[PDB]
């Protein structure tokens, strides 16, 4: 990872969502959340090291309900952190709630091969 080739995890705004998201190829991670939020502080160190760890597999981003609510209406968040996986940017599964490394990436090996 470099300048060019971006750090992970990326930001989406309701202008860009469908382009990021809806339009990938991938398995894409989307965190609806606040940066004041406990437990989504407590997902921002797991959804760093998934993203960077497995780039290839998969994609994380972030929403931030504190400043968009358009998208956070969209998805009908309602509690914080919400996390929600598209592959091919179809939805497959919704969680609410903090998560481990073990548990986001199991459920992540559910859509791709993984854990085989």
């Amino acid at each position: 990872m470099t300048d060019s080739e971006k750090s992970a995890t990326i930001k989406v705004t309701d202008a860009s969502f469908a382009t990021d998201v809806l339009s990938s190829n991938k398995p894409v991670l989307v965190d609806f959340w606040a940066t004041w939020c406990g437990p989504c502080k407590m997902v921002a160190p797991v959804l760093e090291e998934i993203a960077t760890e497995r780039a290839t597999d998969l994609t994380v981003a972030k929403l931030d309900v504190d400043t968009n609510p358009e998208t956070a209406r969209n998805f009908q968040v309602v509690s914080i952190p919400t996390l929600i996986l598209f592959k091919d940017g179809q939805p497959v599964k919704r969680i609410v709630g903090a998560k481990g490394k073990a548990a986001l990436l199991r459920e992540l090996s559910d859509v791709v091969p993984n854990l085989n």
